[PDB]
């Protein structure tokens, strides 16, 4: 909705689950200490 991009799913959720990282306007605002394919690791 904000950009020509959309939540990056790491497995079965989206962005390594919001608990670790949230997907957003063409991005994903994760917390310090996360990476993975999105924000799971």
């Amino acid at each position: 909705e904000c950009d020509t991009i959309n939540c990056e799913r790491y497995n079965g959720q989206v962005c390594g689950g919001p608990g670790r990282g949230l997907c957003f306007c063409g991005k994903c605002r994760c917390h310090p200490g996360f990476e993975g394919s999105a924000c799971q690791a």
